[PDB]
């Protein structure tokens, strides 16, 4: 996260840090518990992953630094990609991550609400991108989970900020016309939360952008709302 500060413990409880153990362990992307066992992240965070035994999903973190050869993790039993991906910038970078055991909410690790078909008609003003990413284009996985709340712009409007691209209405931007708060690397397969009626709704999934943070490039993140049918058809035994 750029330009972001320090979250307070458990202010997004939803958040979880996904690592690879191979070649040793380390935080690989972001990801959000919408299910007691159910992970939703962007699935270009799996390139190179042949095996979900080499995953670990965290919850309840903060810190990186909590994180130790004795704290307690969820495995992964299985990793949906959705059919059509093919790479972030195309679309469809989403993907579900099935734990091998159940979560046990409680107010340090809780599921995020996912967005209705009759609030696409919502105007999201109070929208934030989270994650442990990188705070420049040359900087290290951040320690403390880093929060940073940017306004949503509409895909005319990115459209316009990504020439050669297709901004499709399966994705949705968001960033400051004059850049300075944005993910960037390590914050990819976060949540792109917004708060309305005093109710968060995971909006988006951190999912690409030119940079970091640069004006007039904002970050575009799967519209999650176009894939709620998908979510349930593959939740669903
Ligand atoms: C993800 O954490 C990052 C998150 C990108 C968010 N960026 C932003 N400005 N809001 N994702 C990536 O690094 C992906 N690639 C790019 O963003 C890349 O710069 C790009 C890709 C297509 C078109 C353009 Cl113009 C730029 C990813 C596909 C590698 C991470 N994911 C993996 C490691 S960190």
């Amino acid at each position: 996260i750029v330009g972001g500060t320090a979250s307070v413990r458990g202010e997004w409880p939803w958040q979880v840090t996904l690592h690879t153990t191979s070649p040793t362990q380390r935080h690989l992307c972001g990801g959000s518990i919408i299910g007691n066992q159910w992970i939703l992240t962007a699935a270009h965070c799996f390139y190179g992953v042949e095996s979900p035994k080499i995953l670990r999903v965290y919850s309840g973190i903060l810190n990186q630094a909590e994180i130790a050869e004795d704290t307690s993790f969820f495995g992964v039993q299985e990793i949906i990609i959705h059919d059509q991906y093919k790479m972030a910038e195309s679309g469809y970078d989403i993907a579900l991550l099935k734990l091998e055991t159940t979560v046990n909410y409680a107010d340090s690790q809780r599921p995020i609400s996912l967005p209705s078909k009759g609030d696409r008609n919502v105007i999201y003003t109070d929208c934030w991108v989270t994650g442990w990413g990188y705070r420049k284009l040359r900087d290290k996985i951040q320690n403390t989970l880093q929060k940073a709340k940017i306004p949503l712009v509409t895909n005319e409007e990115c459209q316009k900020r990504y020439r050669g691209h297709k901004i499709t209405h399966k994705m949705i931007c968001a960033g400051y016309r004059e850049g300075g708060k944005d993910a960037c690397k390590g914050d990819s397969g976060g949540p792109l939360s917004c708060k309305h009626n005093e109710v968060w709704h995971l909006v988006g999934i951190t999912s690409w952008g030119e940079g970091c943070a640069q004006r007039e490039r904002p970050g575009v993140y799967t519209n999650v709302v176009e894939y709620v049918d998908w979510i349930l058809e593959k939740t669903q035994a």
